[PDB]
């Protein structure tokens, strides 16, 4: 009995092992998971900031052709001012919508390595668990020796200390799809967290657009001001 209780706890030794690399398994597919959403993050504010110096960029043109507007005279190069005014404008909003489609393509980009990650999980999961299959299937084998070989307390001391490392394998299985099933929480979690930020992008972007037209509309009103007299 000692030398079916000796390769018992060899064998559940095995499985809390077993268990153990596939936790660490999953706790570094979500430290991959975060470094990728703070990868995301830091390009949606660059990119941010990249249409604030757009926006800068597209109003020093603005005023100072007002400024040529102020001095200027003629009806003609007035129109021809307010021509190149949209015309900048133009230039800036395309701009900002090439930043925000690299966003978007970013975005999915990853997304899909966050389900990538969380397929490598499961299966891996599924590897974890046939593997601790195959180690009952050992238990079931040697309890059958010491069956075919010493010919009933014993037997069933054996039969019920079988019975029981295998209760500790399906605890464990079951531990490790409660951590695959809350990762997968995490990663949907991180990618609200930066759909959030396409989403303030866009409305940076939309906002500075609007104080553009507004300036030309100023300028507008302003070369009338001059029409008038």
């Amino acid at each position: 009995y000692k030398q079916m209780v000796q390769e018992l706890e060899k064998a559940r030794d095995r499985m809390e092992k077993l268990y153990k690399e596939m936790v660490e398994l999953i706790q570094k597919a979500i430290e991959l998971m975060r470094k990728i959403f703070q990868e995301v993050k830091q390009e949606v504010e660059k990119a941010i900031e990249e249409m604030k110096k757009l926006y800068d960029e597209a109003k020093k043109k603005i005023e100072q052709m007002i400024q040529q507007i102020k001095q200027g005279g003629d009806k003609q190069k007035m129109e021809e001012l307010l021509k190149r005014a949209k015309e900048e404008m133009k230039k800036v909003k395309d701009k900002m919508e090439k930043l925000l489609e690299k966003l978007k393509q970013i975005m999915q980009e990853a997304k899909q390595k966050m389900e990538k990650l969380l397929k490598q999980l499961k299966e891996e999961m599924k590897k974890m668990k046939e593997k601790m299959e195959k180690l009952l299937k050992e238990m079931k084998q040697r309890m059958e020796e010491v069956k075919k070989k010493m010919d009933d307390e014993l037997l069933e001391k054996i039969k019920k200390n079988i019975d029981d490392l295998k209760k500790i394998a399906e605890d464990l299985i079951k531990k490790a799809e409660e951590n695959i099933k809350e990762a997968k929480k995490i990663a949907e979690q991180l990618v609200k967290r930066a759909k959030q930020l396409i989403e303030k992008a866009k409305q940076v972007a939309e906002e500075l657009i609007k104080k553009i037209l507004q300036l030309i509309e100023k300028a507008k009103e302003i070369a009338e001001k001059v029409l008038k007299g």
